């Protein structure tokens, strides 16, 4: 039951290692975390990931498979990517946009719009809706093919505490409702929701640790990370990871 | 002194209400920091204490002047700004690039003004990195050379617009180490913008809390960032404290 398997992974495409013998694992219905710095390999493992660049060494698998074994097309389809940074669309048509409209397209958004209470929103356009629910959206048009996973690339990127919880909440919803897998990208521990169970700490394109959140997430491995001395803790069920004085 | 006041502040260019009736106040070598919601109206009430936009009703001035009796160029020349939009050059250059054109008038450096840059960055323990290309810089150390230039002119108060973002949080320690250490040796007069409240330095001792154009508190820091204050900020239930010298607030289960 092992969904994406990463066995020491390189990526060294002119001369400078970029990532370095990655390895780590989720299995059917896991939550895994990518934590680590601003310019720690985060995008170029998650385009690795989407089949975007070939490793130099290692072994990729989804399920059984090498992605040597699958056409490229058929793995993009069967990984849906969440990142917003990707004129005047529906929230019906900006959900229709992660597949000209079929009919039985058009019912499908509605239905996965409908499960998740937002049938209302159907027309309303994209750019007056708020900014968590936004991300809301775009959560629903990575899932619209129903993938095998679902890369989060820092959805919380540009939203304020609200907002964040907001979008956070849903996602926390969507969990209550459906069994799914997720890798979750991130630079910033306190956007982590608490059905997150497992955890890789990238830095400088190696694997710090990887294992349960708990593990990776101690003083130690976390200093490691961040190169200063830090404060962790858990309040309200969140992340708290702030520098000592 | 009164350094910076706005008295009923309003900005409605276009029949929506983007400001609504602004009030709050700022006297030399305080620290004020403006928190607010994403959409709040920030950046406009940046715009307009820059001379870049005019209130449609109310009034602002810069110590007993108002706006109407500057010339923007020269209440310019008296606001330092540090914004991380606003290139291959040094970091003696990068700083230089902040001197104060006189419109028509630009001319490049004097042997005074290169010598006086470098009086600042050995003033801040930086000269060793003069001729060190910016693009080469750490992010942290990009915001330090930014602050360094918004304060090239020596103005009467410094705006640093949301000078965190894009640091994670190794960078953002440093960068606010560097402004730490350079609040312990000078006085200065600064409004700190932001939406994320641990993002704010000690020495900021008031605050306006600003939510869709309207002012929801101004006051002490303290009194600004009770429970009740920031949950009328940012509508949920918050759990608020103070650790390692910074602010947590935490969206309450």
């Amino acid at each position: 039951n092992s969904l994406l398997s990463l066995e020491k992974i390189s990526y060294k495409p002119t001369g400078k290692t970029i990532l370095d013998s990655v390895s780590f694992e989720i299995k059917t219905n896991e939550h895994c975390v990518l934590l680590g710095r601003n310019g720690a390999g985060k995008s170029t493992l998650v385009n690795l990931i989407y089949g975007m660049i070939w490793a130099t060494s290692g072994t990729i698998r989804l399920f059984q498979e090498t992605y040597g074994e699958i056409a490229i097309q058929d793995l993009r389809k069967r990984i849906g990517i969440l990142d917003s940074s990707q004129r005047k669309l529906t929230v019906k048509d900006t959900i229709l946009t992660g597949l000209d409209p079929s009919p039985e397209e058009e019912t499908k958004t509605l239905q996965i719009l409908k499960d998740s209470d937002l049938l209302s929103k159907k027309d309303q356009l994209y750019n007056t809706l708020s900014s968590g629910e936004k991300k809301k959206i775009l959560f629903l048009r990575s899932i619209v093919n129903e993938p095998d996973f679902l890369i989060m690339d820092e959805p919380c990127s540009s939203l304020d505490l609200t907002a964040r919880e907001d979008f956070l909440g849903f996602l926390k919803e969507y969990h209550s409702k459906k069994k799914f897998t997720s890798l979750y990208i991130t630079h910033r521990p306190e956007e982590i929701p608490d059905f997150y169970s497992k955890a890789v700490l990238l830095k400088e394109g190696k694997v710090i640790h990887f294992g349960p959140i708990e593990e990776c997430f101690t003083e130690k491995n976390l200093e490691d990370l961040y190169d200063i001395p830090l404060q962790v803790q858990r309040i309200e069920n969140t992340w708290s990871v702030i520098p000592k004085q």
